[PDB]
């Protein structure tokens, strides 16, 4: 029952006199702007006067307890869609993690770097389900909500799973006393590359995979709260047998869901794929029938033209994460320059920001990427217009989702899911375009207020339900433990760390 | 100032070893840096102490924080008197009519041409009281971002206006005066003679004389040429000479556009980073803003005479610059040892500062190279200081925290979730932090800002003079009517 997380109506609320972006159909932006909501939707947005009108039709009871917020010093943002993130928190000891040696000098490059170790990332990912299974039921619930309120915080009102070492009804719990949006998923591998083979290797049968999301769609159809939806993925096209494809296009196309998965995402990914599987990623998951409107591949950069051409063939989505690739070693923007060329060729292209084990670049500082580096790219301040980017961290997003119903935009009809940013201090002074100053100098931590479904869940940069102290700590005892049991890691080398966390 | 010790921190050195201390200490004494380790030396150091300067020590508890040097962005432009009409508050809050113009596109090479050689005129237009309000604001924002060595590559602002600003905010500043003495005009065959080199030249010696006796240490001065399309073959010689006779340090920008090439050929005959080098101007001296569009023998004059590139890659895409991807020179001359700075570049309203700065060269040069090893969290901070300042002449002073060099460092707090389990907090500062994380800034031993606000600055008031100021400048030298810019003034979040 949804009254287990939160109690009571929103009621109207009036949000005027800041700059309202939209990232409507016309990427419509107000100056001195105002939205309207009544419970969890939106019922009117556009210049503040002609709000005010809207007010006006409310009765006495619904006006005798309007809300009025004052955003005059403030920036208005549709919530960030964030279509590809996954939930790796529990490696927070050895992925990139928090035993490194503080100087970075002796840094080598491995797994997604230097083309990527297509041997090191099969394997590592074949063995998610076994480290899923080794977590406790408590250690994912407090790994999963901490995580997911890091992305709450930084304005994320709308998460999607594409493929999480934590488990599902974990994550879909965290989402609910968040009260977040999430889209959950379940861990998808069914083949490894091993350096001592001619062929993949099945590792499980397609038929568990694909019974491990059927029992996720079961427990989440069901969900009363409109803020739990669900989406099947493929781990990597390297570890995805032909019986996987096809059981997900076929489960896809009777339960008529979205599907995602990663492919193109590295340089030394083709060869590895022909070598073990006979054909390249795009190309498999055509012969399966997954390329298609339903798709959001992540990456989808190492694309030949062939490839390139099926993906516009059948209107597919890529997600792109821009802000993350540099510190991966990933070269999925200018080695190919695939993914900007197939946005200017008229495919829908997002911004999300993958993940990793310790926070990273959040949607804003994915948005600052993409209008840096698609525009430096094509010597072309216009390609990625400030607006372009918001709408490709939100609507854009959401059409990839299959969300763009409910959420990723400002309009009447749509949930009342927004974000406040403060405008009042030096970054923003003299300048028409706050998204502009916001994408040069501010970033998730700037995020002030965020609403979902009219509900105010982070004020002043704050958790008004979350106890940001205790879901911490909660995840640093999760953490504790997992890291301890399950990855084998000395007490001696983990205790201390925790100790000294900065309380 | 006494000494001070700043312990507990995680503390970046930008040494030439670019060592890092977790727990580690600053002790400074006076305007410099004594020592800088673990904590165990520096108490040593506290211990070895004056008994009265020992007894008088302030303590600071920075266990909470990261320690880094001061910023020297080296590579910087006053450019906000343009602040209505450059990119700037005049335009409609919808971008989806922007086009592609000025360095976008390839560049206008005639446009920027013209544009640089008006910039004498409209400094002249300026009122001594506008350019002091106007620079010391623009200035003040570079100091909030952790900038305490800023160096002038060409600003359309008076030099000795900017100078007092410095003076006032207590930061350092290597002073230049414009320089343009040719234009690139569409009616013509060859450049036009737009000023006479000598008369040029006599402009950066009078600024030179002006800060000779400057007894602070935080005032020098460099000679630039604002663009090699700008820069006759006797303005490059005289600046070669001068550089030598004076012994100071030289920067321009150069190869910075795809068009740049052939519009040098049709004006000058010759391309950029070759005609520098005929004059003697490709050497150790030498600070080359952008210096991506080389080929091969310019790559090469460049690295045989020890040159020095300043890169801006927080902010090439929103002036549609190609200056990092369309060629990757400065990356594979960076590979190659040559030294390669990070820089904000300049325009009319705040911008990517150096924390933003370090960022890009961190994500867009590892992305490009496939090596998250290329650019590490702490060469970006090297680029963003110690590099830096040995381009611009002054590593005997700034640039890293070492004893003998002075005290100028920033604290930054790490005591929020973006920051948590991290052994780097430099890797989160890039990954989620910028300029307005920096929370103290010391030069010389001075606290210039804690806790993200100025100790003497007036931001509020320095704000309104530096509007005032605008307001005057956009309506009289600009000719914006007053009915465009008020209401502009009157919207502002006091
Ligand atoms: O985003 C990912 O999970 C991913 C998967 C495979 C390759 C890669 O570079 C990235
Ligand atoms: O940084 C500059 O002043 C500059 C000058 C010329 C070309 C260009 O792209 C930039
Ligand atoms: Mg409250
Ligand atoms: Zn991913
Ligand atoms: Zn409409
Ligand atoms: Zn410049
Ligand atoms: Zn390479």
């Amino acid at each position: 029952t949804e009254n287990l997380y939160f109690q009571g109506a929103m009621g109207a609320r009036l949000i005027t006199g800041g700059t309202v972006y939209t990232a409507d159909a016309q990427e419509s932006v107000h100056a001195r702007g105002a939205v309207l909501t009544v419970d969890d939707k939106v019922v009117a947005v556009g210049p503040a006067v002609e709000v005010e009108q809207a007010v006006q039709a409310l009765d006495p009871a619904v006006r005798a307890e309007l809300r009025r917020l004052d955003a005059s010093r403030m920036m208005v943002l549709p919530g960030f869609v964030n279509a590809h993130w996954h939930e790796m928190f529990a490696m927070g000891f050895t992925m990139r993690g928090a035993l490194r040696p503080p100087s970075d000098r002796a840094d080598q490059v491995a797994f997604m770097g230097g083309g990527g170790d297509m041997h090191q990332i099969s394997a590592t990912f074949d063995r998610f389900d076994g480290l899923i299974e080794a977590m406790t039921e408590d250690e994912a619930r407090a790994i999963a909500e901490y995580s997911m309120w890091i992305q709450l915080r930084g304005g994320v009102t709308t998460l999607g799973d594409m493929g999480s070492l934590n488990r599902p009804l974990a994550m879909v719990e965290a989402a609910r006393r968040l009260g977040m949006r999430f889209s959950a998923s379940t861990w998808a591998s069914d083949a490894v590359l091993a350096p001592d083979r001619s062929r993949f290797l099945r590792t499980r049968d397609a038929d568990t995979v694909l019974a491990s999301f059927e029992a996720l769609l079961g427990a989440v159809a069901a969900d009363p709260t409109g803020r739990i939806r669900c989406r099947p993925n493929v781990s990597y096209v390297t570890n995805m047998t032909d019986e996987l494809a096809r059981g997900m296009a076929e489960l896809v196309e009777r339960h008529d869901l979205p599907f995602a998965t990663h492919v193109g995402a590295l340089r030394n990914e083709a060869d590895a794929m022909r070598a073990y599987h006979g054909e390249t990623g795009v190309r498999r998951l055509a012969e399966a029938g997954l390329v298609d409107e339903r798709l959001m591949a992540g990456h989808s950069a190492f694309l030949d033209d062939q490839e390139q051409k099926l993906m516009l063939a059948g209107r597919a989505h890529i997600s792109h994460s821009p802000g993350k690739y540099g510190p991966s070693g990933e070269s999925a923007l200018t080695e190919t320059g695939v993914v900007p060329a197939l946005r200017r060729a008229g495919l829908d292209v997002s911004l999300s920001t993958d993940a990793a084990a310790l926070p990273g670049a959040g949607i804003a500082e994915t948005m600052r990427a993409a209008w840096q580096m698609y525009n430096e790219m094509s010597a072309d301040q216009t390609e990625v217009l400030p607006t372009d980017a918001l709408a490709m961290a939100t609507r854009i997003a959401a059409k990839g989702l299959r969300w763009d119903d409910a959420v990723g935009s400002l309009e009447p009809g749509k949930q009342a899911d927004l974000l406040l940013v403060r405008t009042d201090d030096w970054r923003y002074l003299l300048n028409p375009r706050p998204l502009e100053s916001f994408l040069w100098l501010a970033g998730s931590a700037d995020v002030d207020t965020v609403i979902v479904g009219g509900r105010t869940l982070v004020e002043g940069g704050r958790g008004v339900e979350v106890d940001e102290a205790a879901l911490r700590d909660r995840y640093l005892q999760a953490l504790r433990g997992f890291t301890t049991r399950a990855l084998r890691v000395p007490a001696e080398a983990v205790d201390p760390v925790l100790a000294e966390v900065a309380r």
